[PDB]
DNA sequence: GTCCGATCAACTGTAGTTAAGCTGGTAAGAGCCTGACCGAGTAGTGTAGTGGGTGACCATACGCGAAACTCAGGTGCTGCAATCT
């Protein structure tokens, strides 16, 4: 019945399908996967890729400011 | 059913508590297989009774033959009479 919600979610997943995720990204973050950091000394943890993506950066910019 | 938005803690920035296994000599979990003990399982059994069908012996029936019994056929003389002589 709830038809437009419906096309929304739909069209959505196909958007984030286009976006990098693998899908099984999509399930693993239902499933309880946390990503963590692997950086010497770093064992933080985020709930999203994007965060994780941005933690990682930080480590290059750390890199980079060395 | 839904609307507002307060509100335990969801998910978000760093500061400080948890094993694993080393030297050992050691008793602690978690365990294995033969054995014994009763409950229950697999299932053919033990008397006991209802029915049925086989076998023997009988008598009843007809139908053909066997001997019985009744009633009338058949033999042969001659007492008496009649034809031929
Ligand atoms: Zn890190």
């Amino acid at each position: 019945n709830n038809n437009v919600e419906f096309l929304q979610n739909e069209v959505d997943l196909e958007k984030r399908l286009e976006s990098g995720e693998n899908g099984l990204n999509l399930l693993l973050n239902t499933v309880g996967r946390k990503y963590r950091c692997f950086y010497n000394n770093c064992s933080r943890t985020f709930k999203t890729k994007e965060k994780y993506e941005k933690h990682i950066d930080k480590h290059k910019v750390h890199e980079l400011k060395l």
